[PDB]
């Protein structure tokens, strides 16, 4: 564990783990760990966190105090010398094995565990000769030795070289009853650029002791009785003659901005981010969220448009960050404002082998990385693969590295042109791309640095951007995308029963952890948002965990459509056993943009009454048309009818046992493969007998792809060329569908020979 800020704390775990997926309310994380009040072990019985979140990785865990860290014993927030342990029976944070058994809920310790505070931040306030670095500590805080050494704090420049320091008096602190400041200083200038190009300068902090001279000693509380620091990085950010008075914004959404300060900073009373912010050009500020400190803000602004930029606005007094024990000092604007660069926004499902992005701005891909390059409309997976990565669920990119150089880690990309968005003379909002392989519940979509070349890497030769080929390229964010699930088709079956299905494996599952075997009339009329006027009751799930029915309380009728409801408790992505966790929380399917309409996938009747003749009763009246944007109309002419790929496009005859087509009757005079009743209701079909003739168990069926639909609705009058239609086999013999039926024999004529023979 580690006592990262003033209000922050942070916990690791040995393997990959899970928790509620919709989030841990306060009561939640106060029902996880527990903070013992030093020496003692009856835990602290008020609450002691307000907020809670685990890690992308599945390997650390994130947590937020009520109040500040305590210099001195306080019955309600973390006192120095505090330790940590898991509350006895809980159920909220449980491993992943892929079995079902081995989901072992996390245990306690026997002994509670010692927290130990570590650095904040790092910013430079003076650059030419000796520089100097001031870092914010996270409580008071104490400096065994005065006399630091490179071996024990280092500043390093784009991990290629290192700056050399004084033997005594290299390093100082500054503590009272509620802060800390601590200060490195150095014996070279560093060069502007040394914050620029490749990764920029950090402090490192190699080695830390109690007792040791070359490595770093530093301690909480008042004295040495305190915890010992930790080792890490921190980064450094030049403030004094203002390169990153703004180290960064990002646009991850069309509504709001995300610009990080690079220190934690404090707001004068009767004050808000409308005043301390400017834009180029200028837009309104409506709204604002702090994190636990001040060192990110989330805007909601009017609108983002490309060639934006920001900083500081210049009226003094307004925004301030720490730079002694209880002083604060104020930030200056920049020469040049930072220019803000875009950011994926949101992803979700398509089918099981394409997803889509949504994107806050127009972009597009170009030919190269000079400024001549010419637009195009897609990539093929080897340039594509230079832009953006698909994880595996708990991974994630590195510093100018992917995880995709180890190809596990990564999803295939289809063998070919596997990037696509907009074309060749403008850009689009929405981004889709080819996989390899079918979509795994827990998949993400995130940029990576080859890109725009961040971080030492080296820019693409093909890059996407906001705009034209000038503006700023695309940026990673901070944590990789969620790509949501969402249902795939509505065909309906037989008069009662709809059936909808899903791109991965899914279930239903109660509010308290049991996956519900029986669902109650009640809770299936919640399932699904259906037109108004007809109410859903009892429901179910296939065998396959590939698709849910509905029994309608009243009979079906075309037009009618769902939607998965707004909020909606049960519904869930699940398989026993591929996915690790249950509705510990999280998992609830959403609501599409738009209402799918229900398509047609059952008859009602058929009989034979020739040995070349067949009668296929309908359940609601239809009109052939044509696969164009717009459907074009019924049967032409009593000649020339609708040519044998036309009805072997919409209908089948199956023989029993083998799903080999028979051959219909080609067309001629007077000879009709497939002839639509006025009505509507019926469809006739004559086969041909120099191939085959009709044989018991033979089965009716929707038929290929190539050249024809059927479209239906309520009446004849109300038909037109967008009405719900009938569903499409893949190919010309096929593994038939959900819509096959049993043709039942009868008559074909009768003759008397005498006055009682017939």
């Amino acid at each position: 564990a580690t006592l990262t800020g003033p209000k922050s704390l942070q916990v690791t775990l040995p393997v990959a783990a899970s928790v509620p997926s919709s989030g841990l309310s306060p009561a939640d994380c106060n029902n996880i760990f527990q903070l013992y009040a030093t020496g003692t072990t009856t835990p602290k019985t008020a609450a002691v966190f307000s907020a809670c979140y685990l890690g992308a990785d599945k390997q650390t865990f994130y947590l937020t105090l009520a109040a500040a860290a305590a210099s001195t014993t306080n019955a309600n927030t973390y006192a120095v010398k505090d330790l940590i342990n898991i509350k006895a029976g809980q159920s909220l944070l449980k491993a992943d094995s892929a079995t079902a058994a081995n989901r072992l809920a996390f245990a306690p310790l026997p002994d509670a565990l010692l927290i130990r505070p570590a650095i904040t931040s790092a910013v430079a306030t003076t650059i030419a000769s000796a520089a100097v670095i001031k870092m914010q500590l996270p409580l008071t805080s104490n400096l065994g030795t005065v006399n630091c050494a490179t071996t024990g704090i280092k500043v390093r420049v784009d991990d290629a070289t290192d700056k050399t320091q004084a033997n005594t008096g290299a390093c100082s602190i500054s503590s009272d009853a509620n802060g800390a400041v601590l200060t490195l200083t150095l014996n070279q200038a560093l060069g502007a650029s040394d914050f620029t190009t490749g990764k920029g300068v950090s402090v490192v902090v190699v080695a830390t002791s109690s007792a040791d001279a070359t490595k770093l000693q530093l301690f909480g509380g008042s004295d040495n009785t305190g915890p010992l620091y930790v080792t890490g990085s921190i980064p450094v950010y030049d403030v004094v003659t203002p390169g990153q008075s703004i180290v960064s914004a990002k646009a991850i959404a069309s509504n709001q901005v995300e610009i990080k300060l690079p220190a934690p900073s404090t707001i004068t009373t009767g004050n808000t981010c409308a005043n301390f912010l400017a834009f180029t050009p200028t837009r309104t500020i409506s709204s604002c969220v702090y994190d636990a400190e001040t060192q990110l803000v989330t805007a909601t602004v009017d609108q983002f448009a490309a060639g934006d930029a920001v900083n500081i606005a210049g009226a003094p007094n307004l925004l301030k960050y720490a730079t002694a024990a209880a002083t604060l000092t104020d930030y200056a604007a920049l020469a040049a404002a930072a220019t803000v660069s875009p950011a994926l926004v949101s992803a979700y499902t398509v089918d099981s082998t394409t997803i889509a992005v949504v994107l806050p701005a127009t972009s597009s891909f170009y030919s190269g990385a000079t400024n001549s390059a010419t637009k195009v409309a897609s990539l093929t997976d080897v340039e594509c693969a230079d832009v953006l990565t698909v994880l595996l669920a708990g991974k994630t990119n590195s510093a100018g590295v992917s995880a995709c150089a180890t190809p596990s880690n990564c999803r295939t990309l289809f063998s070919g042109a596997a990037c696509l968005l907009g074309t060749t003379s403008a850009g689009d909002t929405l981004l889709t791309i080819k996989l390899g392989a079918s979509y795994a519940a827990g998949d993400a979509v995130d940029v990576w640095d080859k890109n725009a070349g961040l971080n030492g890497a080296t820019a693409a030769a093909k890059p996407l951007r906001v705009g034209t080929n000038v503006q700023a390229l695309y940026v990673p964010r901070r944590m990789p995308v969620v790509i949501e699930p969402r249902i795939v088709s509505a065909s309906a079956t037989g008069a009662r029963t709809i059936a909808v299905t899903l791109p991965v494996t899914s279930q239903l599952i109660d509010s308290t952890g049991t996956v519900i075997s029986a669902p109650t009339q009640q809770q299936c009329a919640s399932l699904v948002a259906l037109p108004a006027g007809k109410s859903v009751a009892s429901c179910a799930i296939s065998s396959d965990f590939l698709t849910l029915t509905l029994t309608l309380a009243a009979d079906f009728a075309p037009g009618d459509t769902v939607n998965i409801a707004s909020g909606q408790t049960l519904l869930r992505a699940w398989k026993s056993d591929v996915g690790p966790g249950y509705e510990l929380s999280g998992p609830l399917y959403t609501p599409s943009a738009s209402a799918v309409t229900v398509t047609l996938s059952f008859f009602v009747s058929a009989t034979s009454t020739a040995a070349n003749t067949i009668v296929v009763t309908l359940p609601f009246p239809v009109k052939m048309y044509d696969l164009a944007a717009s459907p074009a109309e019924i049967l032409a002419a009593d000649g020339a009818t609708p040519t044998k790929d036309n009805c072997d496009s919409v209908i089948r005859v199956i023989p029993s046992g083998s799903t080999i087509a028979r051959t219909l009757v080609a067309p001629g005079a007077g000879v009709a493969p497939c002839v639509l009743s006025g009505s509507g209701t019926t469809i006739t079909l004559t086969l041909d007998t120099t191939v085959s003739s009709y044989a018991t168990g033979d089965r009716i069926d929707v038929g290929f792809g190539n050249s024809a639909n059927l479209r239906g609705a309520a009446t004849a009058a109300a038909v037109a060329n967008t009405s719900p239609k009938y569903t499409t086999v893949a190919t010309l013999n096929a593994a038939a569908s959900a819509a096959v039926v049993t043709i039942g024999p009868s008559i074909v004529s009768a003759a008397a020979a005498s006055p009682t023979q017939v």
